[PDB]
């Protein structure tokens, strides 16, 4: 074999994270092969010291790897022989490299979504705290980032935790095919030695067991959509990277990053720049890419088992790493960012009332064209006599339309602007409370597993 | 107001597939905002029998769209005025362009959903089908394209109706949160009209309400997932379409498709090109970029509203056409395709029994390892001899090892070797049985 | 055949857009088929005449087309009968539907690149000539979208100017491989009855022919480099609306775009939505997935030909008029828009020039270090007495380092801030004006690339 | 300053690989500092001095790191500084590391192309010459994977050896971008102390130096464009495999591939798995990827630099290893690999000649239709008397058409077949000596402009 072949063959680098979860399948195929008739229950005990030895030698840091291990599952292979003798050899009676990559990866996917789960509950946890305390905080909403109508700064939070929640939905939905064992498939026909997959299941903790095992052997479907969902959620993520950005600027001046996920020079001491929320906003890409490699790898290939597979491994593990980091960089970031209360009520501004002024003629029976259209005089009338739509006159307004009275008064007040949105999912103060009420009971439900 | 610009928005062109649609949303507004004292119980009447008419219009083919309509959205906008008068103003009152974008969308997905539904079980249902029929046939299993151990012919079709059932599940859920109204959520900071959302909900059809008016006016998650679950089901058919492409050349012979399914030429009346397999492989390519593409757009927008949005119509309409013809086209192909029993098995060599020679070994006492060492200098043996190992003779196999009995010779038998497979999901009988009945299952969950 | 399959062939609706190259694909190979001995004089006149006519259906917009139609070949193979009979059908002798295609497609590519290209010098030469008027505009230049050092705003738009220029470049060198002619390829083995081919060429007015008829028939090469250089134009206008969106926010104040090509309403008529550079920018989203897909539809295909490669038409047509619309779009908006200079003065502030004060002592020999401290004790000093850095005293100064002079007095003006990048590609003044005959100059060499 | 933070930026574990081009980015930028008056003469040989030294560290892995070195920079100044004191701090003189990032990538580029450059030309020339060798031998070529007509190895081998060939000329336009210098850009606003640029790009040895310096800071066209040419290069390379793993199988037998690059066991010791064009094919995709995810970085960023930009440096580094072991393997591949003459013979059949059948009438006067109608009767004649059509009896032929003469017995012939492909680009063995010319003499010149 060439050397360059089996260069670009090579994988121990990166699966080395797979240490821990192939003893795990190894431990348990022992367990299934003894039950078998195939080891005895003298083998079997020599096979789970050793196989255990093993998983100190790496979880300890002190695993010995060699220039011959092609990958990790030789690498325990020869390990276990070199510590038990040829009766490890007995391990892989029936067993095909094939059906352990993907339990192996599988394992790692399960135990490491559970951590994803963790960190990303943590973001969306840390998200509705702070929309809980700043309710009352009032800023623009944006459009074509040009100032439309005010929200509340809660609703703007709030919005990017429900996007994430829908997050964490998908990824319950991912982890419950990824929780279906694939070993006992053989390398694509089956077991050949009736061993007891159900017993597998068990052992491994697994939901279930696969139901065909040339498919368990050459799908990539939970690659695929670990894949697609982690990289939606990232795209939620670079929106609030951007949004964040944007309002850290100090032309918006809404908010500052702490020093801790920002960066700036003595010369300019005031100066922060948002590095944390950049570095977030390209992982979308790196992420993005990693998906769509693997879609191009699975098109058009025959079945069953074909070695252009073996390229999801090192896709899985970069993905998993990115988002641990990404994530716990967010929550970080959104729980000690320093709002400017001042700046955020200061951006509001009397402009942003005309859309208010012409609902209220709508409310007293006049009709949406003509409301639109009288409010639009208003808006002039105030530009010719120079002043803000606020300060006009009754006597003015009056001239406009008769419908206009003493109590247009109130349009003019950002509060009774926001409080016209109690309708579900709006922005009035008892639907921003609605919405941290219905976004905790859905964490306790996607928790309860 | 510029010329170019102005084509550039121009949507009309592929968004009247919304027509009925929209006009079933504006038709629930309405209502809704006669329950909020925006309409008179009589003006109601009158915009309703007129959105009647619009729509009446489109389902017949005779709404005629005029030069200045740029969008389904406006062209109803225009046809309602001309037909009740001055009165269609209101029913605008209180709603957002931005809102009716998305419910629309959502209705024509939700709507789309359980087309694709009923041609994607279909599909699932001739394979298993077929399966159950031509159960006894036995055919080689490949790894890297190479005959590797022999497996059955229904292993091979329901491992592609396995993968199948998980697209189907998977489409269930992204219909869930598609299953979603957006309605009342007005240009971003939600109606300001206290409109009656459940109202909405209820006579939409949907199962919930948006949560968030800032996330519902600018979230295309809907979207994204939509063309995710489509690629990979895309993906899974590229990879049938290869199979059953490669099966049907001269050279394997497996099996041909029927002439509605293929191209031929009569200078060479035997040959039959598989286009119709050709065409399914290459629209995993084109999916894969509606898919991509409002990825990109997604990403680095800001809060809330943004002119970028608008991209998604297109693609999803594309990627709904394209599901809804490769299935169909895809079902049609499996269950009037011919197999050849003979050529299938023809193409089983006792090459392919060495690995069933050593687990005779194995489950004669012998250790792995020295098993497969045994088979192989029988194998080798044979190269020696010139022979098939199936020819070898049991004083030829003692010779190699004397735990070969006279019985050895039930190895040389494919029908015994795809029966050691017994295990749950292996290519044995009863295990395939198994897989059918599991299957037929999941079928009848997933309609529900 | 069955229904739906037919649905799934059914091209014409899109590639009647290829009518007029087809007709001339025809035409050439028609006269090469007479030189061939395949015709007689006398036969292809009559075709010619039919081709023609033709033509002209679809130039006048006349052209009917039939339910039958599957494919603009089609359609015209059978007009051209219903016109000349008989005769009609000699014209395909040798030749190969799978050659057609892709003779057709590189036509249309071809004569759609020339007029792109004119578009993308006018984008260019735009921003270009807007640079020399604006040269003495100077305001914040941003990293991380917070204010560093200020630049001219000349600087900023040559930047795109720069960028789209090697959009240019690229496009030009696609252009070439474009313009290698496929016709008389035949199915995959080339041509059997010995056309010539370079009369095909001269004819059809390539610059050189194929090499190799299986490569012809099935490569796509000219497909995905064609939209893998347009994905990269866009890449470049994505990040120019990105620039001037944010600019044009209330916020920053630099810039206004022109009523037509943004949006508002007359409750705010104060207030511009920058729709037009929006749409832009979604455009590479749109764009990139072409790319994406037929990337994926040729992957790991087998020789030679297969149906698959259908795909490529659709993308390329729509990749071309996006590009075509949106370049002049992008040209309006910066041809229009309407900057401030009075708010993009505003905001260059005292503490954008720190850095120039540390470089002041660089200058007059204090390392580089030891000067950054110095600036650094300085802006620190400046904030202790709650005064700007310009207000420092000579003293006060002078306590930090003996180094300062009373020269320092210039540091504080942004002018001479910008005049300091004399080197080439700088902001200063000399610089600028040398990227526009820069400028000037490849864009002559490129427009007379053509 | 926090720790998760901080795993985020460590870029030291693959941007080691810029250690030796930065350390030569830097001799040039003090050389240049010198002349600038920043340095003294005594200055400058203590400063290259150091890095020199420092250039070796890493030139013989002793290079010691620390986990508080996060980038190769700061691992390289950290060094510099210990090396030789305070006076290093001096090299930092109006430079940003914003510049020593674009420089340094664009120089291993400029490296690593000129080595991926090698290997594609021996990839190339490993066909073209095995075509030369080779080309007499005849199998099927196909169409929809199906057979249509007999075509000589070689024009299969060449047709992918052109595809390769026009990669090689993308790499090429490529490499001229990418020797373009971008030092002396400073922050985004250029270099404020007036550094001789010129000087700098003569002692890097580029082509030209950068015009724009906000450009030259945030773009990263040169990373798109070697992704983009990367990716079409394994697509290539993907459908290469594709043939090639389909002619390896059993059922096909046309060929064999050597052990080194197989897979097998000794259970099956015929059997050989084509785990190398797997492995390349599979690349495609994750090449593919990098090109995804870098324009997905770049879309929508506003001017000039962000954090963004820092996901280039992997991409690159990782396609540039893959690139470079993809294209050995391949040339090992084809090389080593052996092919079955016997095999490839007796998969042409006489069904196949029909066409020829045809164009053999078609030659002698008679229009394609009737010809091709003709050609159908003795397809069903055969059928009839059961037999193949070169068995068909001469008063059998002339029974259909009496054009036929006792000279159609050589229509039946292989050989024949391909040789009435001569029109140039074809299958006859004339065209595929031209284009074994034509590939060498294009290798030639593409090999020295490398």
């Amino acid at each position: 074999t060439d050397p360059i072949m089996e260069k670009l063959n090579s994988s121990i680098a990166y699966d080395q994270r797979l240490s821990e979860v192939d003893i795990q399948a190894s431990i348990a195929y022992a367990k299934a092969l003894e039950k078998a008739g195939i080891l005895t229950k003298t083998e079997l005990e020599k096979i789970l010291s050793g196989l255990e030895k093993i998983s100190e030698e790496w979880s300890k840091g002190v695993f010995v790897v060699k220039q011959s291990d092609e990958d990790i599952h030789t690498a325990n292979e020869r390990r276990l022989k070199e510590l038990i003798g040829d009766i490890a050899g007995k391990l892989h009676t029936g067993r095909s490299r094939n059906e352990q990559v993907v339990t192996d990866l599988k394992l790692f996917m399960k135990n490491s979504l559970s951590i994803i789960s963790t960190h990303l509950l943590q973001l969306i946890k840390t998200l509705v705290e702070r929309a809980a305390i700043e309710i009352d905080v009032i800023l623009p909403g944006y459009t074509h980032l040009q100032k439309a109508q005010p929200i509340r700064w809660s609703q703007f939070l709030l919005s990017h935790a429900v996007a994430l929640t829908r997050d964490s939905e998908r990824l319950g939905e991912v982890k419950k095919r990824i929780n279906v064992l694939p070993l006992g498939s053989g390398a694509l026909a089956g077991n050949p030695l009736d061993i007891d997959r159900e017993m597998l299941r068990s052992e491994l903790e697994f939901a279930s067991i696969s139901l065909n095992s040339m498919d368990a052997i050459s799908e990539r479907d939970f690659v695929v959509e670990f894949l697609s969902v982690a990289t939606l959620l990232l795209i939620h993520l670079s929106k609030m990277a951007e949004d964040l950005i944007i309002y850290s600027t100090s032309e918006f001046g809404f908010l500052t990053l702490s020093d801790a996920f920002s960066t700036g020079s003595s010369l300019m001491p005031q100066k922060k720049n948002p590095d944390s929320l950049e570095l977030i906003r390209s992982k979308a890409g790196r992420v993005f890419g990693r998906l769509a490699s693997i879609l191009m790898v699975l098109k058009g290939l025959p079945s069953t088992y074909n070695k252009d597979l073996q390229e999801d491994k090192e896709a899985v593990i970069d993905v998993v790493d990115t988002l641990t980091a990404v994530l716990q960089v967010a929550t970080g970031v959104i729980s000690t960012l320093q709002i400017s209360k001042e700046n955020m009520e200061k951006a509001l501004t009397p402009e942003m009332l005309a859309t208010d002024l012409a609902l209220y003629l709508v409310r007293k029976g006049m009709p949406f064209r003509q409301a639109h259209t009288a409010s639009g005089k208003a808006v002039h009338l105030a530009e010719t006599k120079g002043i803000a739509i606020n300060n006009l006159t009754l006597e003015d307004l009056k001239s406009i339309s008769p419908l206009f009275s003493s109590d247009v008064s109130q349009v003019f007040n950002f509060v009774n602007s926001v409080e016209q949105y109690t309708a579900l999912g709006g922005t009035a103060k008892s639907s921003v409370t609605t919405q941290i009420e219905q976004l905790r009971e859905l964490m306790k439900k996607q928790k309860e597993q």
